[PDB]
């Protein structure tokens, strides 16, 4: 159970480095992956990005069902311009929720932990989780994507 970094920490604002091919299939990576699974489970997240536990790598884990997925070096492509508002919380932003507008429909690509391509087109909540998780790899937390501040508040008030 590694510590979740909280908003204010410089390490959540870094652009993350790509997982070098050398780590693919490795004991080092598998250990990092299990560390993130324990931590994500101990605090009840549906997602977690390696920079939230201070690990500077393009690696997210996630999974209204979404499959358990370990996604490395991702790239997102919107499939159209349709956008959609939904509630987001973040473990690095305890006590708060915002409404955020994201692409309704995305393709995502990257590598599984063995080096095998991932390639998926998804919609709705599955597309939201992935966009949320990949924003952490470019140093972005949801309050920086809010355009309607009437919907930003403390979870106990909203
Ligand atoms: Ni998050």
């Amino acid at each position: 159970i590694r510590e979740i970094l909280k908003m204010g920490d410089e390490r959540l604002l870094r652009i993350a480095q790509p997982v070098p091919s050398e780590l693919l299939g490795s004991e080092e990576l598998q250990r990092l992956i299990d560390d993130m699974f324990e931590t994500m489970h101990h605090v009840g997240g549906v997602g977690l990005a390696a920079p939230q536990i201070g690990v500077d790598l393009q690696l997210v884990i996630f999974g209204p069902a979404v499959p358990p997925t370990i996604l490395l070096n991702p790239r997102i492509t919107p499939l159209d311009d349709e956008m959609e508002e939904g509630w987001e919380g973040c473990l690095s932003v305890p006590g708060l929720r915002g409404a955020v507008s994201r692409h309704r429909r995305i393709r995502y690509q990257g590598l599984d932990p063995q080096g095998q391509p991932i390639d998926r087109s998804v919609e709705g909540f599955h597309a939201r989780v992935v966009q949320h998780e990949c924003d952490h790899l470019i140093g972005r937390l949801y309050p920086s994507r809010i355009t309607d501040f009437s919907k930003f508040g403390f979870t106990e008030v909203l």
